[PDB]
């Protein structure tokens, strides 16, 4: 139960991160694959049954949790507003990529542009995730194999035609990242009372990549009671992806692209019984 | 059915929370071996000779529910004040890699589900009122199966059907079986329903979608009134078509995505 | 006429329904002969020699019908305040196996309707006020039959007529007999009407368009004062293009939905 | 100038009505005219230098209003307040069926006016400030016969011309002479202007453009204050060109639609 | 630091007006042997081959100027604040322009293909130089090293080659927007994690022939006032304004591809604010 706002001195703070991108090569310190950094593999149709995604293949959700001062009828941070930014964006106008696949003979390389997916989430604890799949055959990398969680690994069983639409018991929550697939979890609307979520899909091969920037742009977290999300274990729960289009290479292939992003949220002392 | 005051008290609002699952055509995932496209059409392919005769498979429908509500009884009426509504599943449609997709060209990635998209919802306290139009009335919808413009005048369509025929009305009292290119919602009646829609026509054009938890749709009329429901029902509708899946062989079907609701209600007393 | 105080009373205020059919070229549904095209114009094609003489049934119109309105009689006029309109049938449009449908590629489905959208509605107390400007002045129109500028001017065409010319005018008198490519809402005149217009260009642009029961448009002007219906006579206008479907062969026609509308008028006095 | 207080009084507000045609290239109707409304065929020679004709330079339209006469140090001045305005003529663009258009596909309707579009317009109380920049300072503009920015300079362009150089600037103080792609607003000045413009480039870029009679723009400033009628007269600025015309052989030629204006002005003091 | 009243009495307010340039790549009129492309790049291209060595002409830049205010002036002082903006991107209009000598034809005989494919556009407000940070599509491509100040990439600020994980956010890869076109765009973009006294806006429009839509209006007034309301505190009697405005390719004969940008102009507001 949501009391009053805690008035005082050091009632209210600050607190920054980015996250870096998780679109299938996760990391930047592997002593070989890593040029693939903030990109996937390349992505093709098999041609045969059934699919067997690589993990480079999976752009996944970041994740952080962030402590939070140590506060103790008791009181709790509560997350008031939010001022992000995807961050690079600038990057996109390369069109000079040495093996770029140009727009035609003698051409500049073909920008990256197609499917964009943009989303953020701001919560006092773990995002809930609904699970739903294009294919319920695809067969994803085993958990226990160093794989992503999947739908098979929170059902304990393989997936059924059900899973292309909602099947209530493939549920999860954020609590890992680059372990999530993009494509095979999305915020789960039957839960997340306590976490705020905006996000957006463009599908098409090569539909223009189209953001904005500003500091000056501000998310109130607020809900229609004035309440926003309440921080459990002094934990702030800040979660996203943004996959901003392919890369084109000259053979014909493409690997999606995703950029970091920057949060600054804003939280004050909350009475909570 | 004469409204008067918003009832006071401990237990006057109540939450309804639900969601439906698309029918597009393969309703069921539960069948032996045609589940597998569930939440998809069969192929959509212009005959090139006449008269089409669709396949129910082909014909994506109306979901629709009848929630009951909590016993109430001048009565008291549940009333409908606002609603958070949502597609889900939004992120699945970033997989560019379905073994029999067709590539934008060689060696490249799956064409995204993308063309034809249709998203409504309505929310009422009866059903909703459906009006019949069709894009060619000699067109041969199978009989019952789905409920077509034939089946409610008992009498073949003529030209008049492609434009607004007045006798061609319906309700949608039944989940799946209201095919969306024969029926729209009938702007003339649904005093008592709140819908919402819009389409996207073209053959790849992106499907551009949004999901947030923040955004509530208010639900009352110009008089501050919600839709009024009859015999403690809630009536909710809706339709999700996604785009295309494009299979390697050139051939396409349509695709389809769940809808979640939470629903606030009311109590409110009525003459 | 110079306009008075609001009337007040139990029955001061009225509402008018009403749909319109579109006018695309095949306007009735009931010639045994060539109805089957109703709501769509016939082929549409440059001829490849001067002059085009475009047929009637490639002539898309504008929609009007007066409404009579109750015998009121400084007398009182009703007062049209407000509209819900919409475009009826939209969710037909997401067929795309229409029987001649040229397929998007090889085995694929249909071109769904798309391309040229033109949308308006007009509400006022007289008919609209139309403007006539066309693309190519040597256009030979039919005799009157459509009435286009060569009928108002008694004369041909000049170059003017690419142009705005002050002497071509009408007005919107009769349904289904204003090409709208000819004619336009005339914005010197029109004080007694409110409309509201949009066109899309391109062939294979997407139709996209939005329904709800919820919207209203408000027809007072900055003065607080709506159309006031002269003789007790109310003129609704409209014209819905939603693109073209696209034939095997190549042959493209338009197509047209009908639309509804809901007036809300109220009693006023004037002098 | 110093602007004092708004005149009060019976006869303060007057409206000004008016229409500007198009000036694309061939900009009389009164000879050459059937290509009234729109450019001769534009097309990259290949070579160098370009030398365009000035029939493949769509200027701007202006007219100078004369307002009624009014009137010491402190004087009575017109202000404008506001202006309805509306392109003209946006339903001819429907037309697909020009004779001599190329076709979307064989057996196809026409390609619809469709590309680059230029759409301003502006109401001043003294003409509008230009600014001169070109996408090529080696582009030979015919001598005067358009003014340009050889004409203003008495000298030749240099590289900078494909920058803003603040010696390249002129007045829009005559009809179908200045050069769209030579001469933009200049934002540096036009302190006595209000202005509003946007471009769309591409080839078959959709057409879209809206109309109705209920749109007004308010003219004053952050301080409340219109544009003052200097030496009683009302300058009124635009450009609409709304796509290409697409021929058979491949040829291309942009096209323009009119604008209406209806301007609203009061009276006000001034030192 | 501390922000205290704004000031009164006459004269509390003053109008800042400027234009800025672009520097794509040719970045002078006055080279009279290249400077015919001025405010476009050199032919973009995917080399075919690794590395990826980018010449300065294909590598377009911010543009930035510092304008030296009135002196105002002690532990209180009175500093210049911006609270407004108008600015414009000049020359919209000459985009009209499909008849280029050397332009590419939509199809045979056709019109040429308008500048139109990638936009890119942004400008800053501030009272000091804007932050930036640095990430790229590709972390082993080889910015020219040079002598003269420019082009500044990361590898010029880390002393050091690039790692991969400079194409994610490498908190090291940071710089500020001091000098005038010498600063790529495709290296360089603004920092959220600073720019408390600057107020930044942009976009970008990716694709190769996507049309180039812009307005234009001197009735548009930005706002540079944060929640407190306050804009930007002109540090040193200081204003600096940056921008970058790329409307899209030049589609030559060829085939061959170039960027072009257009110039911006500023008319800044500012009021006098006490300070501690
Ligand atoms: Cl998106
Ligand atoms: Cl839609
Ligand atoms: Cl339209
Ligand atoms: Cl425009
Ligand atoms: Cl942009």
């Amino acid at each position: 139960e949501v009391l009053s706002v805690v008035t005082g001195e050091d009632s209210i703070t600050q607190i920054e991160l980015y996250l870096n991108p998780r679109m299938g090569v996760n990391s930047p310190d592997l002593p070989t694959t890593s040029n693939w950094y903030t990109y996937t593999y390349d992505l093709q149709p098999k041609g045969s049954s059934p699919d067997q995604p690589i993990k480079e293949n999976l752009p996944a959700y970041s994740v952080a949790r962030v402590s939070l001062p140590m506060l103790n009828t008791l009181q709790m941070w509560e997350a008031i507003s939010v001022k992000t930014e995807v961050v690079g964006i600038s990057s996109l106008i390369n069109v000079h990529y040495w093996d770029m696949k140009r727009v035609h003979d003698y051409g500049a390389g073909i920008p990256v542009s197609g499917v964009n997916y943009h989303m953020f989430a701001i919560g006092g604890e773990p995002l809930d995730l609904q699970g739903l799949v294009l294919d319920y055959q695809t067969q994803y990398p085993k958990t226990t194999n160093g794989g992503p969680i999947t739908i098979e690994t929170v059902l304990g069983r393989k997936m059924t035609p059900k899973n292309q639409g909602l099947d209530p018991q493939a549920k999860a929550k954020l609590d890992k990242d680059g372990n999530y697939p993009i494509e095979v979890w999305c915020p789960d609307p039957s839960k997340n009372e306590n976490s705020r979520y905006y996000g957006s899909i463009q599908t098409g091969s090569q539909t223009p990549t189209v953001l904005q920037f500003s500091n000056t742009l501000t998310t109130v977290l607020l809900d229609e009671n004035g309440v926003g999300p309440l921080c459990k274990g002094d934990g702030l729960f800040i979660s996203c992806a943004d996959i901003v289009g392919f890369l084109f290479k000259t053979s014909g292939k493409m690997a999606l692209h995703g950029l970091p992003r920057y949060f600054n949220v804003t939280l004050r002392k909350r009475w909570v019984k």
